[PDB]
């Protein structure tokens, strides 16, 4: 056995077991609805998100590839599949993240978000991404829009549409034609269509930047065709006003031209955990102590990290 068998269970749900309530979104992805799921016999009601896309055989092929990935994942900072409903068009059933996506959250709560929240989101996105590195998955679409908010204290990574499982020997995913978001893409991915976990580290840099700028558009007012050139010259995204050189040097390292020089997601967990232990030393936000949402024993404990944050 070259690779290990995937013994994950695919749960199939009855259309009668769940009730749609509202539409949450529409667009390229298709449409996402909010619902309740009463599993038959169990005196339990589960708040769910039902995702779909008229029927097309080319469309159902892609939604079932996504369900494959989502049913294989199991981490507190990764969105998992609750089940699939086999109707006219295939429906994806996942957990409802009541606070919506993280991009719209940072925009809405711009003046109530404190350093402690921002740095913790950074630790959590890294933990979820380190899980994907462990499972040999290359997300290929990490952005603040693809991070959902369960509570302001707990975030999870979503959208496994472009995700690719790498073989125990395979170390790069050579893509072909297809619409990829350029502003979040690593330089190697724009020039050679190569995707590694290190190319995901790049996209993590831009996500951290989106959070720190309270939801700004990377390279705002710059056409897609230019981004390849701008990055080749040595230009990167600017230093966000709330950022200390310490946080910005982490971002800048995620954008190294040499992929192997960029930090590993487990190094990003360690680095953002230390910063989350004194958040005011790393993010300068006016009114940090009033901003709300719904300590040692020995020598210098600056480099102190809890075992839960020290992965390998
Ligand atoms: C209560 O549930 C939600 C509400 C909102 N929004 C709806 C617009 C609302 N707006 C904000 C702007 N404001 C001016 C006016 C009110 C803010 C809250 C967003 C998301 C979820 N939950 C949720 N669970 C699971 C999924 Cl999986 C999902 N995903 C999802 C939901 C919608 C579209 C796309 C996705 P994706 C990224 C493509 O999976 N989304």
């Amino acid at each position: 056995s070259g690779e290990a068998p995937n013994q994950a269970l695919l749960r199939i749900l009855k259309e009668t077991e769940f009730k749609k309530i509202k539409v949450l979104g529409s667009g390229a992805f298709g449409t996402v609805y909010k619902g309740l799921w009463i599993p038959e016999g169990e005196k339990v009601k589960i708040p769910v998100a039902i995702k779909e896309l008229a029927t097309s055989p080319k469309a159902n092929k892609e939604i079932l590839d996504e369900a494959y990935v989502m049913a294989s994942v199991d981490n507190p900072h990764v969105c998992r599949l609750l089940g699939i409903c086999l109707t006219s068009t295939v429906q994806l059933i996942t957990q409802l993240m009541p606070f919506g996506c993280l991009l719209d959250y940072v925009r809405e709560h711009k003046d109530n978000i404190g350093s402690q929240y921002l740095l913790n989101w950074c630790v959590q996105i890294a933990k979820g991404m380190n899980y994907l590195e462990d499972r040999r998955l290359v997300h290929r679409d990490l952005a603040a829009r693809n991070v959902l908010v369960k509570t302001p204290q707990h975030v999870k990574i979503t959208d496994f549409g472009l995700a690719k499982l790498l073989g125990a020997e395979e170390k790069e995913y050579h893509a072909e034609g297809g619409k990829v978001p350029i502003k979040w893409m690593a330089l190697e991915s724009i020039l050679h269509r190569i995707y590694t976990h290190q190319s995901d580290v790049w996209s993590y840099g831009v996500t951290v930047w989106e959070l720190m700028t309270f939801g700004s558009k990377p390279y705002d007012g710059i056409p897609a065709s230019e981004i390849s050139s701008i990055l080749e010259k040595g230009e990167r995204l600017p230093q966000p006003p709330i950022c200390t050189i310490d946080v910005y040097m982490i971002m800048v390292k995620c954008w190294m031209i040499d992929a192997d020089s960029r930090p590993k997601f487990r190094e990003l967990i360690i680095e953002f955990s230390k910063m989350a232990r004194d958040p005011q030393r790393y993010l300068v936000i006016q009114g940090d102590e009033r901003m709300h949402l719904p300590l040692m024993d020995e020598e210098d404990m600056d480099d102190v990290v809890d075992a839960d944050e020290y992965l390998i």
